């Protein structure tokens, strides 16, 4: 029948072919604060014409100030200290660092790296688990080694960079902590729609936090899964809401936008189509299943309301 559901077309994807192959920057730290840094409590500015939306529109900030939420690239350690204690200014709440990348990252030397393969999906198809096993035994493996890490460029490839000793190596985990902030890791391969999984591992942390947790989600560069996540919280929080206001809201403030829009890539970048549509019907699945599941907690679990209210492709 259906190989594969709308909302896991990745799953057709043969992960043998996007393996790891290179050590790449996530951040080179000239900046004092990570890429895409953005607050629920910021104002919001203009939309990007790519996206086709209407200017002259004024979405609701209802429930904004209590949302409680920021998104942000990757960083390295200097910067989450200063994401943290920008985030500490406006809560006395516990300050989470929402970690949503599938790939296997840390840091070197204090060094932001990940081990970038193909459409950075070198741990495409792999559980939470065997993702993080295989962070950790890269990231040791690479204590008092020469390793090359570098930028990417055309095509995507290494540019330039740097080779050195690695001398301590640091796992994300303990640079949050560190930053004092508490710690969540929700593996989601890149350019795709979080799965199922994701999305229940979210769920059941959301339903346990303090009503005073602050959320920082980030992923590489704070797009595309951030986005994501900012704006499940968003519905999730304020269910009154509508899927426009939060679509225009999250946008507006510096996240990507999730609603239809012509969607133009290059020919070099059309694998990424059927990605931007999924994701497109995929938020708008998630509002229905938040409507439907206002009344409880959020208690039935996501991927098995998936499986009994599968989306339509558009």
């Amino acid at each position: 029948t259906v190989t594969e559901p709308v909302g896991s077309y990745a799953r057709a994807e043969r992960p043998q072919d996007f393996e790891g192959f290179v050590w790449r920057l996530d951040n080179d730290g000239k900046e004092a604060l990570p890429r895409n840094f953005r607050t629920s409590a910021d104002a919001l500015r203009a939309p990007e014409k790519k996206f086709h939306l209407d200017a002259a529109y004024v979405p609701s900030r209802e429930g904004m100030d209590a949302l409680h939420i920021s998104g942000s690239s990757a960083f390295t350690p200097a910067q989450l200290k200063n994401v943290a204690a920008k985030l500490r200014e406006k809560t006395a709440g516990p300050i989470y660092d929402v970690d949503l990348r599938q790939e296997s990252h840390g840091y070197l030397d204090g060094i932001p790296v990940s081990w970038y393969g193909e459409r950075d999906w070198a741990n495409l198809g792999k559980s939470q688990h065997e993702a993080l096993a295989d962070e950790r035994h890269r990231l040791h493996a690479a204590l008092h080694k020469t390793v090359y890490i570098a930028p990417l460029g055309k095509h995507k490839l290494p540019e330039g960079g740097e080779v050195r000793r690695v001398q301590k190596v640091q796992t994300e985990q303990e640079v949050a902590e560190a930053a004092g902030m508490r710690y969540f890791r929700i593996a989601a391969t890149d350019h795709v729609w979080p799965t199922p999984e994701n999305i229940d591992r979210f769920l059941a942390f959301y339903r346990t936090l303090p009503q005073d947790a602050w959320l920082h989600f980030h992923c590489e560069a704070g797009v595309g899964r951030t986005t994501a996540f900012m704006v499940m919280t968003d519905m999730l929080k304020n269910p009154s809401v509508s899927l426009k206001d939060i679509l225009y809201r999250q946008h507006e403030i510096g996240g990507f936008y999730y609603g239809e829009f012509p969607i133009k890539t290059k020919d070099k970048d059309s694998w990424k189509t059927k990605y931007y549509r999924e994701k497109i019907v995929m938020i708008e699945q998630f509002y229905r299943y938040v409507q439907e599941n206002r009344a409880d907690g959020y208690q039935t679990p996501w991927s098995v309301w998936l499986k009994s209210h599968p989306a339509k492709a558009l």
